DNA sequence: GTTGGGATTG
DNA sequence: ATTCAA
DNA sequence: GAATGTGTCTCAATCCCAACTT
């Protein structure tokens, strides 16, 4: 909604260009420090022209598109760049891309005598016409009375190599600048060290690109065969850049286990330590007819899990095996009593969805109800822990546009900080957990955080839940989120009613017609019912009066 | 003349 | 977070 | 009991441009 000087967007592209020039000082190249030097040359007006196409979704610009008033002409703006050879006038275009830049009535104009089946939709023209013309050409070589120059930008390989290096991903924009001035995203703001940054060696860099590369290549159909003998069969180093490696083998073997291709899928996923990788091996060889392997591989994992999410789906494999084995089967005890409440109810009608109904039939005088399905308690978790999620560990904060610590997901996140989070639990052993967060709730409101949910975290439930919640349940499950964070921030159930009277809670995992508990949810009520904790599972049918 | 999708803007 | 198999 | 529709990357106006309506 306007802010003050008109060439803001390059103003925070100059920022991007020295903060690479003084932290990865040690990592660039001469092309790289070529193009920093050469952006600085240009005049403004072919700077910001510059800037506007880097962050314009197209790589190709027809000339009238790039109409702003800060640069004014241009043409005139565009010089300076076509010289650099980091633009290009009369690029050679595939059909698809002149479809791209050209109207449709342009275009039934241009191939009026090729074309005379019917007037359709664009795309089908395409369809019909790429058989025609095979080869590319120069835009006048395909109209030369086209009144209109076009561009393009032949340096945003480059420009997204300093993104990555800015950002530590490829995901976030440009306009991360901007939006956080508007107020509209909010980061909180950490004191990191003069020289943190996202990437250490260079070759690191080298290959998140490769990883992103294969990635995208695999989403546009290209077959493994090719994929596979490109992606190095050596792990990675790098830690968190062997987490990026791993989970794209996995996805690899999901799309094999589609198509089904079962040994193929086993091989990739046993070559992933991914979370739940080996589980879906073992259930690959099983599809695959491989009964000994599979048996041997579960066996392997009972001894010793990956997570309790691999124990509670052995459970299930185990058995199975041991009989296609030959093997006698095996006792048991039932699952835990699923403490279980039914409830008939009137027909909606229109819907309404079956938690709000839920939620309405249990909300009487006396008794507040409400909709959160973990956003409470991962909340919760988030407001006291605030200061030891956002400490300034060395490594984990590099620029003002942090959500999260970069090593949340990291294994040895807890040990970094034990010694906050053992000061941050340990409000809770006092009395001092409730003014803690309500003082951290009024602070921290609205700032972009992993584990807050704001919108949903009202001050009525905010206060009910303080004064609700023991404190001895709350260390048992912030030790739980804590134990394996993207495993266990997920199952929690639905509902949860409050009697303020006697200060007592029960939370209501609601499951309609036809629906039955996740693996995630039956985790986390074994895990309440073995605290005593007050959960129950509502199962609703519906009601019409005939 | 109107609707809906995707790009672009600050 | 919805669908087949018996 | 299993499968298979998502990827986390949750900002609102505004403009352009296909598509539909008689
Ligand atoms: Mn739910
Ligand atoms: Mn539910």
């Amino acid at each position: 909604p306007a802010l003050p000087e008109p060439f803001y967007y390059l103003h925070n592209f100059r920022a991007v260009l020295a903060w690479i020039g003084e932290r990865y000082a040690d990592l660039l190249d001469d092309q790289e420090r070529a193009f920093i030097a050469a952006f600085a040359e240009l005049p403004e007006a072919s700077q910001a022209l510059l800037v506007r196409m880097v962050m314009r979704k197209g790589t190709l610009f027809r000339e009238g598109k790039l109409a702003y008033a800060e640069i004014g002409d241009t043409r005139a703006a565009v010089q300076p760049l076509l010289a650099l050879g980091w633009v290009d006038a009369q690029p050679t275009l595939e059909l698809a891309q002149l479809f791209g830049l050209l109207k449709k009535d342009e275009l039934s104009q241009l191939f009026r005598d090729h074309l005379g089946r019917a007037n359709l939709r664009k795309d089908a023209l395409l369809e019909r016409l790429q058989p025609l013309f095979p080869e590319a050409r120069r835009l006048a070589e395909w109209q030369a009375d086209f009144a209109e120059p076009v561009y393009e930008l032949r340096c945003m390989a480059l420009c997204d190599r300093l993104r990555l290096m800015y950002f530590g991903n490829l995901w976030q924009d440009w306009s991360e600048f901007v939006l956080a001035d508007l107020g509209i995203y909010r980061y909180e703001s950490v004191e990191f060290s003069a020289d943190s940054r996202g990437f250490r060696l260079r070759a690191d860099v080298d290959a998140y690109l490769h990883l992103f590369d294969c990635r995208q290549r695999f989403d546009l159909g290209e077959p493994l065969e090719e994929l596979l003998a490109g992606l190095p069969g050596e792990p990675y180093a790098n830690p968190w850049l062997e987490g990026r490696r791993v989970k794209l083998l996995f996805q690899f073997a999901q799309h094999c286990e589609k198509q089904r291709d079962f040994d193929l899928a086993q091989r990739l996923y046993r070559q992933s330590s991914h979370p739940g990788a080996r589980l879906r091996a073992i259930r690959s060889l099983e599809r695959g007819e491989r009964f000994a392997e599979a048996h041997a591989l579960a066996r392997e994992a009972s001894c010793a899990p990956e997570s309790d999410a691999e124990r509670q789906g052995l459970a299930r494999l185990l058995p199975r095996l041991q009989g296609k084995l030959g093997l006698p089967r095996q006792a048991r005890a039932a699952a835990p009593e699923i403490d279980r409440l039914d409830l008939c109810l009137a027909f909606p009608s229109e819907p309404c969805s079956v938690e709000w109904a839920v939620r309405e039939h249990l909300e009487e005088p006396g008794c507040a109800v409400h909709y959160v399905e973990n956003g409470l308690i991962n909340s919760l978790f988030g407001l006291l822990c605030w200061e030891a999620i956002f400490a300034a560990i060395p490594g984990a904060f590099f620029h003002p546009f942090h959500s999260a610590p970069a090593d949340l997901h990291s294994a040895d996140f807890r040990q970094r900080r034990a010694a906050l989070f053992e000061a941050c639990l340990g409000r809770l052993e006092d009395g001092s957990y409730r003014d803690a967060i309500r003082c951290r709730y009024r602070d921290k409101f609205g700032l972009q955080s992993p584990f807050v949910y704001w919108e949903l975290l009202g001050e009525e439930l905010l206060e009910q839940a303080l004064d609700c919640l023991p404190a001895a349940h709350l260390r048992a499950w912030f030790e739980r989120l804590l134990e394996d964070i993207p495993g266990n921030r997920a199952g929690l159930p639905d509902l949860i009613q409050f009697w303020p009277a006697q200060r007592r809670y029960r939370m209501v995992e609601v499951k309609g017609p036809g629906d039955r508990l996740q693996d995630n949810q039956l985790r986390w009520l074994q895990f309440c019912r073995e605290r005593e904790m007050p959960v129950a599972v509502c199962y609703v049918r519906w009601h019409v009066d005939d």
